[PDB]
RNA sequence: GGUCCGUGUUCUAAUUGAAGGUUUUAGAGCUAGAAAUAGCAAGUUAAAAUAAGGCUAGUCCGUUAUCAACUUGAAAAAGUGGCACCGAGUCGGUGCUC
RNA sequence: CUUCAAUUAGAACACGGACC
């Protein structure tokens, strides 16, 4: 009952625990049942697992959320134009705002006249037929002197400020190609001065302008410059910058091709791989190929009169009718039959289908692409298809590229169209103007007054804010100094206070100048720098250097004054690494000392720094600068400017002037300053028992108190949803085992992210050897997954040792060679792995490749390293044979390589549980570790998974999760224990970093396996092995009881320590809980779906009708609930107790949680139960008689809540045959397990007998069952390995969960649905604690009205 | 090897501006036919919504994080489940402590 | 409910300089 040994199998998915005892074993204990089931006590084995679903990304959020702002400030311009437009709105018409916001209802429960422009039926077709779209009407002003209708003026306005286009353009618009491509060569011959260009005589606008297809157009320009091909640099450089992909493989010297898109995404991934090829040249010349690029964009859309879009817009417009009216004819004409099809059908993909239908302007266009082939004339329209330009709609998503600078011209020139015809309209030009130019910038955040927490704003003055008076309420210099400081750390010492880049380097010098040792030539004894030393220190020596020297000490000060002819400092390097530097920063540029050495600016000066250190715009720091203006000139404010600080530093200000010694009345900078004889360093000054101050911070330290510890943390937020999870199951377990403080705790994460790469290393490297046995023997894609298959490729059918070229069809017989050995490091990848006939060959065993072989065959070795068939490593590895010795260091490197992740995770959870379990701490102030964190990475777990014939599946059961769990926790004490020496390297602890040498001897393998130096070898899963195979074809045992010399403990002993794993595994009952978690998420689909008239759209809002107006559907519901109470059935409303499940949309759990009963009887509910029901979150167990077990589902919905058991014995023999191949290694141990392979065609019907008996038992899909099980034989007298991987998968309708689709050969099952919840209120229920051990168990059969 | 510093790169946490997908209507459809239905005509755009909605009425906030169950506790957060062995189809039994 | 862009924070890769 004493000392006990636990691990963990941490998990993205996955959470996995188990209990050791310090001897390996699982303990079988009996625990307590909750609620009113007959089951008073259970047996529960130690181990079990939990999974979930993992952590979401804040990104999922944040595209929803930002955007209701837009979708609500987009309105915030709308409503604010009505308002300076409602005054004289109302005489010219009363309702036609009060008629456009009613636009969606039908006429009758609409407001006003169903034609909102005019409200009479003949003007508004009158209007349509004068302008269709608005962009007739957008010009018509612009064009026309004669004043317009007001109401046109309104409506024109809107398209254009609510559709703006972005503020990507920084100033008033020098865009045209005629600007933005002689950049591009300017550059370009800045680039290059010698071999240049000429650019005087090129002419881009008429060449670039042309809508004419890029491919004629990239060769069009080159034909203006004879110099460089299309393929040559500049003319690639152009072919990006027109947006197609061009291949700059060819362009430089580069193995790897690049090809590069302008437009899209990954452009700036894959383009930095070039700049980090090139080197960082050329940033210009590929911006300004944007810039070109991007202003030969714009030109697309600007093809005399002053509003250009608009004209553009109509051009596409007519020439939309003119295609249009013209192509209608020659389908009539030639093939008429498909008419009937082209222009009706918005299901189609036809016209009709784009145009109202869903397919986008891709799916019709796609459709049409074969068509025009067949037809005749077709091929003119078709080259506005190959532009993509023909019958465009004006709104599209290439939409997405004016700038909006293009609107407002036309809206400034609207303006002064009819400013002279409404008085009220030329005086609102300024302010009007001013909705368009306005932009929320992105320093300023949103606009709260302090009640949302997302807001840093503030506000000079109070009052509503406007876009007219933005910039006289709002303090710039706050809204920004916010933004960078709240993502700016405060001091890793002081949480309370923003760190330092004045009182730093105040604090500096004084903290090194604390521990100067002064001993004059009379000193009997030296003695600390006296207090009133400091300072008459301070205020010249540091006050007149920058850095500070020994030599100065002695001359500047000790001869002068306190005329010690000779001295000894021993403090102290020769110059002070601290200065008055920041001091010696204002003295040259401010030039008033007596401005500085004054203590009352003390605060001044720390308050401007801070100011300068945040601010990245020269402008901005301007801002909060001016202030302080009135008090020195304006050259030293000139020369201010310019100077830059930044940096975060070491330490707080309210540590050094905020704290206070409540006895002694100093403060630490006080403090170090005059410590009296005894000077004291500031880290002898947090410890100070005497002293307030190590008590002083235990209470601030603490304030914070776990959910905020954690997400302190920087990471995938998957993990974040493990980790304070992972420990939330830590806990539990002292609750399972008695709040005990364990002996070790073992933890690892596995990490989170191949048929075609194998057949590309292949292709080059028989083309640069130039040879032909490529082209002797040739091969496929799927294949060279095979080691024996994919090592003779790779040393081009010649043998590695030996120069005989390798026969084709027995490599049965060659043999699986590691270059070094796997009692050194065990290695199957691809560089160590090299195929011949003899493994020997290679010449002495315990030495790496023979010396011998390198003389003959190193230059095919290095022949072949040319080709890129094999890694600098594997060559590297083969001149150290050559070479000698492998480093002692080479073989600490082994260790370390094999000893310790780097991924900065599994450390800052090792403070964690150091800081979270190991809470007591002694009276000599250090740490106590009876818990010893141990720190694994997964490969050495896996290997000897696999290296010792245990093996995991993912695909049968969640076990092999747990056992992870289990086997992590094994092998974290398995190893302080035999090598209690290393344990600083990987346990989150300070201890003995001796790694180098020890652990190194010379020469001993027999009796040097028992000296003070523990390994010779580098391995360190040798011990547990009877043997090791001693690197070639010897072969060296390991003494039956393994154990550490020193410790004088078992260690291990081989007979029977696995006999518990084995065993231990073979645990019929593993726990297994699904965290039930309250359901997150949107009130329902995003898709607002057709009218209908079905109950379960969703009403848009409160007014609107599913059945008139549509919405949202398949609404999600976060618990499902369950009730008793009388229903009405029968048209006399008789009552009739029921018992029937509900789900509970997220939606109405609002409406639900704070009434439940209400929110019962406004559904119809009546004589609600009192405090009957329970809340279930999705992932509910339950339990039904014959062990039947179901997970919630919301409606006559179920997933499969019964796991799969397996026995060991079948396992092993699973994945032999899944992989039958790429086991290579060791041949000879690979054979013993071989004759298995089709030694025990028995075992698997014995499987096909115990896969088979779970599905009559539990699930029940009785008529998906069937099928399966014929597939099996369909393929049953196929070899086993084919066969063998067909059942793994056939599992995933046994594995936990919903029934999946999983293929059997050409034989697919498709996935099973439960439709009714009734089946499991008459069954048993669930109710499981974190850790799963404990239990509430409900019957559900007694709970019932009759 | 470490620190610190520049830059570029990607990813994750926040801010801002742009283009959409969609639903209702406005967009009168016209020729012949009892009508149903044949034949032609036109089609691009515009408003309003983009989670219901809530109070603190902010140019706010609403899809992140958290949740076994019980006893409290308004919530947070504390408290609630015998041991030593034999063994295994999801856990049995055994016997000690009760 | 897709996409694109501005600004800042952190983590992982390439290059240069300063210190140990």
């Amino acid at each position: 009952d004493k000392k006990y040994s636990i691990g963990l199998a941490i998990g993205t998915n996955s959470v996995g625990w188990a209990v050791i005892t310090d001897e390996y074993k699982v303990p079988s204990k009996k625990f307590k049942v909750l609620g009113n089931t007959d089951r008073h006590s259970i047996k529960k084995n130690l181990i079990g697992a939990l999974l979930f679903d993992s952590g979401e990304t804040a990104e999922a959020t944040r595209l929803k959320r930002t955007a209701r702002r837009r979708y609500t400030r987009r309105k915030n311009r709308i409503c604010y134009l009505q308002e300076i437009f409602s005054n004289e709105m109302a005489k010219v018409d009363d309702s036609f705002f009060h008629r456009l916001e009613e636009s969606f209802l039908v006429e009758e429960d609409k407001k006003h006249e169903r034609h909102p422009i005019f409200g009479n039926i003949v003007d508004e077709v009158a209007y349509h037929e004068k302008y269709p779209t608005i962009y007739h009407l957008r010009k018509k002003l612009v064009d026309s002197t004669d004043k317009a209708d007001l109401r046109l003026i309104y409506l024109a306005l809107a398209h254009m400020i609510k559709f703006r286009g972005h503020f990507l353009i920084e100033g008033d618009l020098n865009s045209d190609v005629d600007k933005l491509f002689i950049q591009l060569v300017q550059t370009y011959n800045q680039l290059f001065e010698e071999n240049p260009i000429n650019a005087s005589g090129v002419d881009a606008k008429a060449i670039l302008s042309a809508r004419l297809s890029k491919s004629r157009r990239l060769e069009n320009l080159i034909a203006q410059l004879p110099g460089e091909k299309k393929n040559g640099l500049f003319g690639n450089l152009i072919a990006l910058s027109l947006g197609l992909t061009p291949n700059f493989k060819s362009n430089f010297d580069l193995a790897e091709d690049a090809k590069l898109q302008l437009s899209k995404d990954t452009y700036d991934d894959d383009l930095d791989n070039l700049l980090a090829q090139i080197g960082d040249q050329y940033a210009d010349l590929f911006l300004a190929a944007k810039n070109l690029s991007d202003a030969i964009l714009l030109s697309d859309i600007l093809r005399i009169t002053k509003a250009p879009l608009s004209a553009s817009m109509i051009k596409r417009y007519d020439e939309h009718h003119q295609d249009l009216t013209l192509l209608k004819a020659l389908v009539r004409q030639q093939l008429p039959e498909k008419y009937k099809e082209i222009f009706f059908d918005q299901s189609k993909n036809g016209y009709a289908g784009y145009i109202d239908g869903g397919a986008s302007q891709e799916e019709f266009y796609k459709f049409i692409k074969p068509i025009l082939e067949k037809m005749d004339g077709t091929e003119e329209l078709l080259v506005k298809l190959n532009r993509e330009d023909l019958l465009r709609k004006q709104r599209t998503f290439d939409n997405g590229s004016i700038p909006h600078q293009i609107h407002l011209g036309e809206l400034h020139a609207i303006l002064r169209r009819q400013e002279d015809f409404y008085p009220f309209l030329k005086d609102n030009r300024e302010k009007i103007e001013k909705i368009l130019t306005f932009r929320i910038p992105y320093y300023v955040g949103p606009l709260a007054r302090g009640n949302s927490r997302f807001a840093w704003m503030t506000r000079k003055s109070e009052e509503t804010i406007t876009p007219w008076n933005f910039e006289e309420v709002v303090d710039k210099g706050a809204s920004a100094q916010s933004f960078i400081e709240r993502m700016t750390n405060f001091d890793k010492n002081l949480p309370n206070e923003k760190v330092l880049p004045l009182l730093y380097e105040y604090f500096t010098v004084y903290n090194e100048l604390t521990k100067v040792k002064y001993v004059t030539e009379g000193m009997r004894k030296p003695a600390f720098l006296s207090g009133e030393q400091k300072k008459a220190i301070v205020d010249l020596l540091f006050k007149t250097n920058r850095k500070v020297t020994v030599k100065q000490l002695k001359e500047d000060y000790f001869k002068k004054i306190e005329c010690f002819d000779s001295v000894e400092i021993s403090g102290v390097e020769d110059r002070f690494n601290a200065s008055l530097g920041t001091y010696h920063d204002l003295l040259k540029i401010i030039k008033d000392k007596d401005f500085l050495d004054n203590e009352e600016n003390e605060d001044i000066l720390e308050d401007i720094v801070l100011t300068l250190t945040l601010f990245e715009d020269r402008e901005m720091i301007e801002e909060r600068l001016k202030t302080y203006a009135h008090l020195f000139d304006d050259k030293v404010m000139k020369q201010l400017k310019r100077r830059r600080y930044t940096g975060w530093g070491r330490l707080s200000r309210k540590l050094i002037n905020g704290i206070r010694d409540k006895q002694s009345g100093k403060t630490i900078l006080d403090f170090l300053k005059s410590d009296g004889f005894a000077n004291r360093n500031f880290m002898q000054l947090i410890h100070d028992d005497s002293l307030t101050f190590k008590e002083d911070i235990q209470k601030a330290q603490v304030s914070g108190q776990l959910h905020e510890h954690i997400a302190n943390l920087a990471g995938s937020p998957a993990i974040k949803k493990g980790i304070l999870q992972t420990v939330k199951v830590v806990d539990e377990l002292v609750k399972v085992m008695g709040r005990h403080k364990p002996e070790n705790i073992v933890i690892e994460m596995a990490r989170e992210n191949n048929s075609r790469e194998r057949m590309k290393r292949i292709e080059e490297g028989i083309k640069e050897l130039g040879s032909q046995i490529l082209k002797e023997h040739p091969v496929e894609n799927t294949q060279l997954q095979n080691e024996k298959l994919y090592l003779y490729y790779l040393q081009n059918g010649r043998d590695m040792y030996v120069d005989q070229e390798l026969d084709i069809n027995r490599l049965s017989d060659y043999d699986v060679d590691a270059i070094v050995p796997q009692s050194f490091l065990k290695d199957d990848s691809i560089d160590n792995k090299v195929l011949t006939r003899s493994d020997k060959n290679r010449g002495k065993s315990d030495n790496v490749p023979s010396e011998e072989v390198v003389k003959k065959m190193k230059n095919y070795w290095r022949q072949l390293l040319n080709a890129k068939l094999i890694t600098q490593r594997k060559f590297d590895n083969l001149t150290k044979a050559e070479r000698g010795g492998l480093s002692e260091l080479d073989k600490a490197g082994f260790i370390k390589r094999q000893l310790v992740e780097t991924r900065q995770i599994t450390k800052h959870v090792a403070q964690i549980l150091d800081s979270r379990m190991n809470t007591k701490y002694d009276e000599n102030d250090k740490l106590i570790r009876e818990v010893k964190v141990i720190t694994l990475k997964s490969k050495l777990v896996s290997d000897f998974r696999k290296d010792f014939q245990f093996y995991k599946v993912r695909e049968i059961n969640n076990y092999h999760h747990a056992h992870d769990a289990y086997l992590n926790a094994v092998v974290g004490t398995a190893l302080i224990k035999k090598y209690p020496k290393l344990e600083s390297e990987f346990v989150y602890g300070d201890y003995k970093v001796y790694d180098v040498r020890k652990m190194i001897a010379k020469s001993e393998q027999e009796i040097g396996k028992a000296t003070a130096k523990y390994f010779f070898y580098s391995n360190i899963m040798n011990f547990f092995k009877t043997e090791i195979t001693l690197a070639n074809g010897e072969i060296r045992k390991r003494p039956l009881i393994e154990t550490n010399g020193e410790t004088g403990e078992i260690v291990w002993d081989k007979g029977r320590d696995f006999a518990t794993v084995r065993k231990v595994l073979s645990m019929p009952q593993v726990n297994i809980v699904k965290k039930t978690e309250v359901q997150t998420g949107g009130f329902s689909k995003e898709s607002i779906l057709p009218k209908r008239n079905s109950d379960k759209l969703i009403a848009r809002k409160k007014d609107w009708d599913p059945k008139k107006y549509g919405g949202f559907d398949s609404p999600t519901v976060a618990y499902s609930v369950l009730v008793v109470a009388k229903v009405e059935k029968g048209k006399s409303k008789k009552l009739k107790s029921v018992k029937e499940l509900l789900g509970i949309t997220i939606m109405e759990r609002s409406s639900f949680e704070k009434n439940p009963i209400d929110f019962l009887e406004a559904k119809g509910y009546k004589e609600v139960k009192k405090d009957l029901i329970i809340k279930l979150p999705k992932y509910s167990l339950f339990e039904l008689e014959n062990g039947r077990k179901r997970m919630l589902a919301s409606a006559g919905e179920l997933q499969k809540g019964n796991e799969l058991a397996l026995p060991s014995k079948y396992v092993n023999f699973l994945y032999l045959a899944s992989h039958y191949e790429k086991l290579k290694g060791s041949p000879e141990d690979n054979e013993q397990k071989q004759l298995f392979v089709e030694q025990h065609k028995h075992y698997l019907d014995e499987i096909i007998e115990q896969i088979s008996e779970f599905s009559k038992r539990v699930i029940l899909a009785d008529a998906n069952l069937d099928k399966v099980l014929s597939a099996y034989n369909k393929h049953r007298d196929k070899p086993i390995r084919e066969q063998a991987e067909n059942i793994i998968h056939l599992f995933t309708l046994t594995n936990l969960g919903a029934p999946a689709a999983f293929k059997y050969f050409d034989t697919t099952i498709d996935r099973k649905r439960y439709t009714s919840t009734k089946e499991v209120l008459d069954a048993t229920l669930i109710h499981q604690s974190i850790t799963g051990l404990y239990e509430t168990r409900i019957d559900l059969s007694q709970l019932g009205g009759d």
